[PDB]
C-alpha cells in the first residue's frame, strides 16, 4: 500500500503545515500537523475543555462506529516550546491520503495550552518520531508509520515541504519525480527517540564550505533552524544590522536586508537553503526589524533541522531494520 496527501502552510510564514487525516466511521477530517519530532497521534475533540476551543475541528469518538475507548489510558506531553497537551485514549481508523491503519491509537485532548487554542488551524498533532516516545501510559502505543509500515510498499515516508506553498508527504514509496539530481542517505540514531543525525558542514551564501560534525535531528514540527551558537553567530554577522535580541528572543535583522543563503551538508551533497526562507517578517506588525529563521540551539540541549532547513530538500525518512534519512534538492 501507499498513501498521498498535501501539506499546506498555515499562514504567509510556513510557521506549519497542516495535513488533512480521516478518523473514523464515516470519516471526520482533521487537519494535523505532522511531526517528525514527536510520536503522539492526539486531536482536539469532543472531551476538550470548552474554554481551550477557539476554532479547531473537533473528533467525536461517540459518532464514530469504529471508535472503542483503549480502557485506563492516558497521554501527557509537553514540546520544547513550551506548549503541552494532555488526555485520554481511543483506537480508531485512521487514513492518511488513502492509506488506512486499522486499530491506531487516537489520543483525545481534555486539556491543551494556550497556544494550541490560540491556533484555530491546527487541530492535533500526528507524531512520526519514532514509536519509544509515545506518551500513553500504561500501554505505550504505536504511531501512524509504525502501524502502516509492514502494509506499505516501502518502509518509508518522504517529507516535501513547500515555501510558501503546499507540499506533499508520501507513505510507501519515492515520488522519483519530486527531487533533481540523486539522494544522499545518512545514519539515523534512534538511541533519544528521534530521526538524529550528523550533518557535515556549513556554508554561509557564497563562502567556503566549513567541514564540521553537527549532530541534530529531523524535525517537521519545528518551525526554524537552531544550530550551534558559533554557526549562527557566522551566518548573521553577514547580514549588516543583525543582532541577537534578548528582548525578542532571537536573532533579528533589519527588514531592509537581502539575507544571504546557509548551507549544510549531507555526507559529500549540499543542501541549499535560500536567503528569503530564512526570513521570518516583521517581529510584531509594522516593525522594521525581522525575525530571523536560523537561531541558537544553546539551551535547547539538541540542534534541530526544523521546516526551514527540510523545506529547502526533499527528505526520506527509511524505516527499514536500520533507520537512515536521505536529502535531495529539488
Ligand atoms: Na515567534
Amino acid at each position: 500500500s501507499t498513501g498521498s496527501a498535501t501539506t499546506t502552510p498555515i499562514d504567509s510564514l510556513d510557521d506549519a503545515y497542516i495535513t488533512p487525516v480521516q478518523i473514523g466511521t464515516p470519516a471526520q477530517t482533521l487537519n494535523l500537523d505532522f511531526d517528525t519530532g514527536s510520536s503522539d497521534l492526539w486531536v482536539f475533540s469532543s472531551e476538550t475543555t470548552a474554554s481551550e476551543v477557539d476554532g479547531q475541528t473537533i473528533y467525536t469518538p461517540s459518532k464514530s462506529t469504529t471508535a472503542k475507548l483503549l480502557s485506563g489510558a492516558t497521554w501527557s506531553i509537553s514540546y520544547g516550546d513550551g506548549s503541552s497537551s494532555s488526555g485520554d485514549v481511543y483506537t480508531d481508523t485512521v487514513s492518511v491520503g488513502g492509506l488506512t491503519v486499522t486499530g491506531q491509537a487516537v489520543e483525545s485532548a481534555k486539556k491543551v495550552s494556550s497556544s494550541f487554542t490560540e491556533d484555530s488551524t491546527i487541530d492535533g498533532l500526528l507524531g512520526l518520531a519514532f514509536s519509544t516516545l509515545n506518551t500513553v501510559s500504561p500501554t505505550q502505543q504505536k504511531t501512524f508509520f509504525d502501524n502502516a509500515k509492514a502494509s506499505l510498499d516501502s518502509p518509508v515516508f518522504t517529507a516535501d515541504l513547500g515555501y510558501h506553498a503546499p507540499g506533499t508527504y508520501n507513505f510507501g514509496f519515492i515520488d522519483t519525480t519530486a527531487y533533481t539530481g540523486s539522494i544522499t542517505y545518512t545514519a539515523v540514531s534512534t538511541k533519544q527517540g528521534f530521526w538524529e543525525w550528523t550533518s557535515t558542514g556549513y556554508a554561509v551564501g557564497s563562502g567556503t564550505f566549513k567541514s564540521t560534525s553537527i549532530d541534530g535531528i529531523a524535525d517537521t514540527g519545528t518551525t526554524l533552524l537552531y544550530l550551534p551558537a558559533t554557526v549562527v553567530s557566522a551566518y548573521w554577522a553577514q547580514v549588516s544590522g543583525a543582532k541577537s535580541s534578548s528582548s525578542v528572543g532571537g536573532y533579528v535583522f533589519p527588514c531592509s536586508a537581502t539575507l544571504p543563503s546557509f548551507t549544510f551538508g549531507v555526507g559529500s551533497a549540499r543542501i541549499v537553503i535560500p536567503g528569503d526562507y530564512i526570513d521570518f517578517g516583521p517581529i510584531s506588525t509594522g516593525s522594521s526589524s525581522c525575525f530571523g529563521g536560523i537561531q541558537s540551539s544553546a539551551g535547547i540541549g539538541i540542534n534541530i533541522f526544523g521546516d526551514v532547513a527540510l523545506k529547502a530538500a526533499f527528505v526520506v525518512f527509511n524505516g527499514a531494520t536500520t533507520p537512515t534519512l536521505g536529502f535531495a534538492s529539488k
